[PDB]
C-alpha cells in the first residue's frame, strides 16, 4: 500500500496519468467509444481484448504489465434515477476490489457517468461519493482526473472537507 493513502484531483487526459493502473469508463461491448474510453483505447489498445463486461462491473486486462480495469457505469438515458444509482455504487465496489487484487500502490480513476453517460445532468457529487464509499477502506493513492476547470475546483474542495 502508499505509505499515507491520499486523494488527489488533475485536471489532464488520463492517458497520460502518473500512477500504476489506470481505471477505464469503459461501454459493456468492450468497443473504443468516446471521451476517456477512446483516449484509453489509443494509449493501450491492448488493453481491449476480451474486455466486454456487464454493467455494474469491472474486469482488468493486461497492456504488457500496465493494468487497465474497464469499469462500466451505468447510461443514465437508459437507467432509472434508482437503478443507475444502484449500477453506478457496484461498479465502484468492483474497482475497489480489483485495485485491492492487483496489489498496486495508486491508482488513476475519472469519474464514471458523468459525461455521456450522465443522461444531461451534472452527476459530479453522486459519482464522487460512491468513488469515495468503495475507495476509502483501499490503501492504494487515487488519483481522480477530470477535464472541466469548475469540476477540479469542486473535486478538490470536496476532498479536502474529509481531510
Ligand atoms: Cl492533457
Ligand atoms: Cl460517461
Ligand atoms: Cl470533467
Amino acid at each position: 500500500g502508499a505509505m499515507a493513502p491520499s486523494y488527489r484531483v488533475k485536471r489532464m487526459d488520463i492517458a497520460k496519468n502518473d500512477e500504476e493502473c489506470v481505471v477505464n469508463a469503459a461501454n459493456p461491448r468492450g468497443l473504443p467509444g468516446d471521451g476517456v474510453c477512446k483516449a484509453v483505447y489509443k494509449k493501450w489498445p491492448e488493453s481491449f481484448k476480451n474486455s466486454a463486461t456487464p454493467v455494474g462491473t469491472a474486469k482488468t486486462v493486461m497492456c504488457g504489465t500496465y493494468p487497465v480495469i474497464h469499469a462500466v457505469g451505468p447510461n443514465f438515458s437508459n437507467y432509472t434515477e434508482s437503478e443507475g444509482d444502484r449500477e453506478l455504487a457496484a461498479a465502484y465496489r468492483e474497482v475497489a476490489k480489483e485495485v485491492t487484487r492487483l496489489g498496486v500502490n495508486s491508482v488513476a480513476i475519472p469519474l464514471l457517468s458523468t459525461g455521456v453517460y450522465s443522461g444531461g445532468k451534472d452527476r459530479l457529487t453522486q459519482s464522487l461519493n460512491h468513488l469515495f464509499t468503495a475507495m476509502d477502506s483501499t490503501d492504494a493513492d487515487v488519483v481522480i482526473y477530470c477535464r472541466d476547470k469548475e469540476w477540479e475546483k469542486k473535486i478538490s474542495e470536496a476532498i479536502q472537507m474529509r481531510t
